[PDB]
């Protein structure tokens, strides 16, 4: 599995979303270089204006590109599932507001790594920080805590994303995640550890569509 990640790998992301009945789709393209834990992706909302803030979708939009140091490579679930792939599911609970439920399939289509996602958001406040677009266009560094789920032959993750609000405050987004292999081949079930993430959001000056440019670095640690 990890053999598939020693070079630059093209990535496609496709999402269909419904948040409070606002229906939207996003298509993303870019590439990943797991040797450096590095992702570069550009996302376009193909249905018009995105009805939630872009930063709220960053985690939903390929942890197989994390850099696992050599001494921790026996703990890399994500690459071990490839090329058949894994299902990734989350509940993202926005404090004092609604939640996203997401289901994705991450797998190779030929030599390309594809993340296909369905997102459902409910019980959002009409002018809370998400539907009122009060979140700043930036992103904080943070840790993703991974644990094995032996019974599902997979992993769980639990973590907190803090989204900066334009008034200086923070919108917490609690993340609960489960991943399970799609293939029947053996996978790596890791000891407890975490992914240390860093993410930078930007705009393409020549792009008039609603979009997001993402540069991310992710390194495994904690062992
Ligand atoms: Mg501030």
């Amino acid at each position: 599995g990890e053999e598939l990640f020693t070079g630059v790998v093209p990535i496609l992301v496709e999402l269909d979303g419904d948040v409070n009945g606002h229906k939207f789709s996003v298509s993303g393209e870019g590439e990943g270089d797991a040797t450096y834990g590095k992702l570069t992706l550009k996302f376009i909302c193909t249905t018009g204006k995105l009805p939630v803030p872009w930063p709220t979708l960053v985690t939903t939009f390929v942890q197989c590109f994390s850099r696992y140091p050599d001494h921790m490579k026996q703990h890399d679930f994500f690459k071990s599932a490839m090329p058949e792939g894994y299902v990734q599911e989350r509940t993202i609970s926005f404090k004092d507001d609604g939640n996203y439920k997401t289901r994705a399939e991450v797998k190779f289509e030929g030599d390309t790594l594809v993340n296909r996602i369905e997102l459902k958001g409910i019980d959002f406040k009409e002018d809370g920080n998400i539907l009122g677009h009060k979140l700043e266009y930036n992103y904080n560094s943070g840790n993703v805590y991974i644990t094995a789920d032996k019974q599902k032959n997979g992993i769980k993750a639990n973590f907190k994303i803090r989204h900066n609000i334009e008034d200086g405050s923070v919108q917490l987004a609690d993340h609960y995640q489960q991943n399970t292999p799609i293939g029947d081949g053996p996978v790596l079930l890791p000891d407890n550890h975490y992914l240390s993430t860093q993410s930078a959001l930007s705009k393409d000056p020549n792009e008039k569509r609603d979009h997001m440019v993402l540069l991310e670095f992710v390194t495994a640690a904690g062992i």
